[PDB]
């Protein structure tokens, strides 16, 4: 079995995931809604290739059983239609993501400057693994409680790096325990930018992985998955690549289409705590 | 050929058209739309009947090529979420034919009172005579510019939107394949129909309406091949006659939804019933 630490660690995670993950997104409420110079036109051309790679259609389950359906339309600004909306979702998910390291005790812990840096490197990685807990494979859907995001018109999706990383981890039909663990290991990254108890860092890492391979051992006997511990860590540093390859995307288009709410410009590139006012205050609560 | 009084009826007739019937919708904005989000009894189980047999999703196409659909919730209240909106686009679609009417000669001259009374039993014919001309048969969509309204897929299937005669009506008008002219006629026909609740000039409005139907029937003689176009003026005047039936069943649906569930826009107030005219009286004098 697990250590009495072990235990408790994987127990302190797993009320960390269900205070602050609201997989009903019922109080993700007021965000946006579609239609509701040679230097800048070079920079245009990339950013449509960034674009196209990842389109869905926006669908609004209403407390009456209606459906909103939003069809994007074909590639001007028309393709920057969806930011602002995708703004508010990931702002939405970051505050989470902040709320969930705080009630960690190894998280809390840590000097306010390190808190900074590891969710600054973490944001998007941990997104994406609460993303994918709701992501229907069947088809190509985020089920995101009355609120849904469906891939567009498969060989060619899993060409896109971030579609294959959410098709290949969905395949190793992971526990709640194991999506919290990898959100742990990801999250005590000891080389992120910015990293200043690197040593520390490294072994709380350490300690979260020991745990993920102890409780694979003893819950996971089924052939179904072998080597699904390495199985994870490889995906987990496959995460670490779609997360430096989507940031430069999104620093692109935000170059000529700024869409950054004031949480995500702090969590990008747009002294570490004067540049992270807002990251600072969410810290303290 | 037709005589020079009739190629005039039919000229005047097509410019009202022209001038009054926005048919790519442009100039309708600003309309309502759904949400993101004993004896009384007897009233709701009625008018729970009388709203489920038209059931449409709403289309809205933005300018810059993205779709947004709204399909309606599945039978409280929720099954009343299009009505802010129908009463916008009827309310938009009366106005054009009050506008119709307005620049018809035989229409100014009749008395204001008949003017308000044929408006107020042929409004229904003439909107739904309008809708057929954009109604596409084989996606069972009425294409109103950046609208679109589409009837829901049902077990049914076809079949089973042939059993509201509204309905079945726009499929076996469309099946017609009517000109532009045949179709201005018959409003004009249903418009200057004698026997509507509260007309005066009885004889004046017959003999006007007599006039127009021997036009239409000229027409499709004059220019319509004679083998299999030989009943067409008979057809469409059995097809005015059942548009007939289905404005009286679809307006007293409409009394009984406004009864428990006001909607009504004030013009469509003075439409139906529920100084009496003041909306009318100020646009017909416009
Ligand atoms: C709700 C489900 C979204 C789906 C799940 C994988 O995926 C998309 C589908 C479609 C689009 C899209 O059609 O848009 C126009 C965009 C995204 N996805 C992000 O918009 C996005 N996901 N994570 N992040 C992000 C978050 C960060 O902090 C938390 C930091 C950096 C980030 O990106 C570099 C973003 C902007
Ligand atoms: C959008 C147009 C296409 C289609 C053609 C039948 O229309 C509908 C589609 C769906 C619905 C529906 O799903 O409902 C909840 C209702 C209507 N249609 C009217 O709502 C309506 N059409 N004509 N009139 C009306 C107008 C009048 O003066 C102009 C006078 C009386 C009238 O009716 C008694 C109404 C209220």
């Amino acid at each position: 079995g697990l250590t009495e630490e072990q235990r408790m660690m994987i127990r302190e995670l797993m009320d960390a995931q269900m205070k602050t993950f609201d997989t009903t997104f019922s109080h993700f409420k007021n965000f946006r809604l579609p239609g509701v110079s040679r230097e800048e036109a070079a920079k245009w051309s990339q950013v449509r290739k960034d674009l196209c790679s990842l389109k869905v259609s926006l669908q609004l389950r209403g407390e009456d059983g209606s459906v909103w359906n939003y069809k994007p339309p074909a590639d001007g600004k028309e393709i920057f239609s969806l930011l602002p909306h995708m703004a508010d979702m990931s702002t939405y998910m970051f505050k989470g993501i902040i709320s969930f390291a705080k009630v960690i005790s190894y998280f809390r812990d840590l000097p306010i400057e390190d808190q900074i840096s590891l969710l600054k490197g973490a944001a998007f990685e941990l997104c994406q693994l609460r993303f994918n807990t709701v992501f229907n494979a069947e088809t190509g859907t985020w089920e995101c409680g009355r609120l849904s995001y469906c891939l567009e018109d498969f060989q060619q999706l899993l060409l896109e790096p971030m579609l294959k990383f959410h098709y290949m981890l969905k395949k190793l039909q992971l526990h709640e325990e194991e999506y919290v663990l990898m959100q742990a290991i990801s999250l005590f990254s000891p080389d992120r930018p910015g990293v200043l108890q690197h040593r520390v860092v490294d072994q709380l890492q350490e300690q979260f992985a020991i745990t993920l391979k102890s409780y694979i051992e003893c819950n996971r006997p089924q052939p179904a998955h072998r080597f699904l511990f390495l199985k994870i860590m490889a995906m987990l540093t496959e995460l670490r690549s779609i997360n430096a390859q989507h940031t430069q995307r999104l620093l692109r288009i935000q170059d000529i289409h700024p869409f950054a709410t004031p949480l995500m410009q702090e969590l990008f590139g747009i002294s570490l705590t004067e540049r992270h006012k807002i990251l600072h205050r969410l810290l303290q609560e």
